[PDB]
C-alpha cells in the first residue's frame, strides 16, 4: 500500500552521462555505442543564444573543439553532425555500459523520469510530464542542459527528451534524441510564452483510481456523468477533453476497482465544483495529473 | 529554476540488490562486501508472523536454507546471524559492485531515497521522510520487504532505512541496516498503531525558502515572531516546535534570500491561520515537510 511519485530506476542512465565542453560552454551529452548526443547550443556563447545561425557557427567547430569526458576519462571524438536540435558525436570507443534502447517521442500527458545532470554527473532523478502546452516543470539549474528524460520497459530504455531551455516563466523546454523541440520551442534565447497548461485529465482519473486501491475514497459520490456532459465542466476548469480512447485505457482501472469510468468522472466533476474542502487525496491537497494510468498499475503492480 | 522532490541516482544501490528466499518466503537482500543483509522475517510463514519466537525459527534454518540470487546467478551462503531485527547472511563472493557505504540511524524528519525492490529487482525509487512517529508513507507492496533508503555524499552510500513492515494504517516501518527498528515497531503481525504525524516545521521552512529562490513569493508578509510565540501556533496545527538549532540549520537559506528566519516562521505562523485560499506554493496546495534545509541547498546548487 501508499503511492509516491516514482522514478525509474536510473543506473542504466547514469551509465551513459558524460560532459561535454565546445570552447568554454559545459553541459550533459548521452552516450550511446559510439555516439554522444548533445544540445547543439553547446557551440554557443551566451552572447550567440540571443541570435544563433547554427550551421554558420559549426563551420568554426572540428572534431577536436569537442571535449568528451566520461568519469575522468577523455573520449576520442572522430566525427559530428547537426540533427535538428542536437549534436551527435561519433567517439572511437563504444559506451560499455550502452542499456538496450530506443528514441521515442512521447505525447502531451505521458509521464517520464528525469536525471538532473551537471558536467556529466547525476544530481537526482525525478518524474515529470509533458505538459499539454509541450513544457515541463522540471528542476534544471545552469548547467543542467543535455540531461535527459527516459522511460524503462524491463532492460530498454525509452529516451523521450533532452533538456535545451529555460522559459522566462521558469518552465522547461527540450527536444527528442532526433533533435525536435517539443512544442514550438527554438533554441535561441527570444520571447517564448507558453500556451495554457491545461490539467491531464486521463492522468487525474488514473490517480483517483489509484486513491481508491490505497483505502482513500471519501470522493467516492452516487453520481455519473457522460463523456459531453463532463467535457462541459472539463473545459470550464482548464482541464483537457476526456475521449472514448482515454476511457478505454482506464478500462483495467475500471475492471480492479468495480468504479465505472464515467462514475469516477462524475466523482471529478464533484471535486472540480466543490473543491476539496481542506481534505487530501494520497497525501496531495490538489489533482495530481502526473500518473499516467500505465504509471498507475505498475505501481499497483510492482512491475520491476 | 523549479523545485522537484528529487531522489538521490540509485545506479549504486541498484548494484547491491539481490533476491533472498527461505522456504516460501521470498524478499530483498542488500549485498555488500560478501554480506547480504535482510529482514529476518524471512524465515516466517505468514501464520509465524503472528506470533513469531525468531532465534527457535531460526535454529530450523542452515546456510543452504537461504538462497540468494544476484541477477540470475547464485550466491553461496557461508554463514549466517541474526543482528537485532536482520539476518546478516555471508556469502563467499564480495559484491564486486559494493560502493562506498556506511550504515546510518537517522533523526526524524530527515529525509531519504527508497529504491523499491521487488525480485530483488528495481522498480522505482522515491524521496521519502522519517516521519516524527517514526512510521515513513512509502509505497510497498507484498515481496518490498528488504527495499532500502539511502542519501548519497557524492560516492559514498549512507544506508539508513531497510523495509520490514505496512501498519493496518498503512503507513511503513523498518529498520537501520542494525536491524533496530525505527520507533517502537516489532516485526509482527500485532496490533502496532503510529502516534500523531506532526509536520517537520524545519523542513516546512526550508521549503519556503525553496519556494522564494524560485520566484514563489506571494505568501511572504510584513510580520516577524519569536520562537516562542511561532511554537505557540506550531503546537495548535501539530507541526514540531522549532528550535534554535533549526533556526541555525536554516542560516544559509536565511542569508541567500535575506529573509530572517523568524520572518519565514511568521509567513508559516499566516499560512496556518489563513490557509492557501487555494493558491498552490511549488505546485503544492499544502506546505512540504519532506525537503529538508540540506535538500533544499542542494538542489537550488546542483550538488552531484
Ligand atoms: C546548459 C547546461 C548550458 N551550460 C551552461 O550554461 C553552464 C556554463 C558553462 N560554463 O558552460 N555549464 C555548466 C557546467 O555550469
Ligand atoms: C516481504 C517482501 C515479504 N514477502 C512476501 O510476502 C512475498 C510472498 C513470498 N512468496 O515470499 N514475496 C514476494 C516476492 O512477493
Amino acid at each position: 500500500s501508499g503511492f509516491r511519485k516514482m522514478a525509474f530506476p536510473s543506473g542504466k542512465v547514469e551509465g551513459c552521462m558524460v560532459q561535454v565542453t565546445c570552447g568554454t560552454t559545459t553541459l550533459n551529452g548521452l552516450w550511446l555505442d559510439d555516439v554522444v548526443y548533445c544540445p547543439r547550443h553547446v557551440i554557443c556563447t551566451s552572447e550567440d543564444m540571443l541570435n544563433p545561425n547554427y550551421e554558420d557557427l559549426l563551420i568554426r567547430k572540428s572534431n577536436h573543439n569537442f571535449l568528451v569526458q566520461a568519469g575522468n576519462v577523455q573520449l576520442r571524438v572522430i566525427g559530428h553532425s547537426m540533427q535538428n536540435c542536437v549534436l551527435k558525436l561519433k567517439v572511437d570507443t563504444a559506451n560499455p555500459k550502452t542499456p538496450k534502447y530506443k528514441f521515442v517521442r512521447i505525447q502531451p500527458g505521458q509521464t517520464f523520469s528525469v536525471l538532473a545532470c551537471y558536467n556529466g554527473s547525476p544530481s537526482g532523478v525525478y518524474q515529470c510530464a509533458m505538459r499539454p502546452n509541450f513544457t515541463i516543470k522540471g528542476s534544471f539549474l545552469n548547467g543542467s542542459c543535455g540531461s535527459v528524460g527516459f522511460n524503462i520497459d524491463y532492460d530498454c530504455v525509452s529516451f523521450c527528451y533532452m533538456h535545451h531551455m529555460e522559459l522566462p516563466t521558469g518552465v522547461h523546454a527540450g527536444t527528442d534524441l532526433e533533435g525536435n523541440f517539443y512544442g514550438p520551442f527554438v533554441d535561441r534565447q527570444t520571447a517564448q510564452a507558453a500556451g495554457t497548461d491545461t490539467t491531464i485529465t486521463v492522468n487525474v482519473l488514473a490517480w483517483l483510481y489509484a486513491a481508491v486501491i490505497n483505502g482513500d475514497r471519501w470522493f467516492l459520490n452516487r453520481f455519473t456523468t457522460t463523456l459531453n456532459d463532463f467535457n462541459l465542466v472539463a473545459m470550464k476548469y482548464n482541464y483537457e477533453p476526456l475521449t472514448q480512447d482515454h476511457v478505454d485505457i482506464l478500462g483495467p482501472l475500471s475492471a480492479q476497482t468495480g468504479i465505472a469510468v464515467l462514475d469516477m468522472c462524475a466523482s471529478l466533476k464533484e471535486l472540480l465544483q466543490n473543491g476539496m474542502n481542506g481534505r487530501t487525496i494520497l497525501g496531495s491537497a490538489l489533482l495530481e495529473d502526473e500518473f499516467t494510468p500505465f504509471d498507475v498499475v505498475r505501481q499497483c503492480s510492482g512491475v520491476t
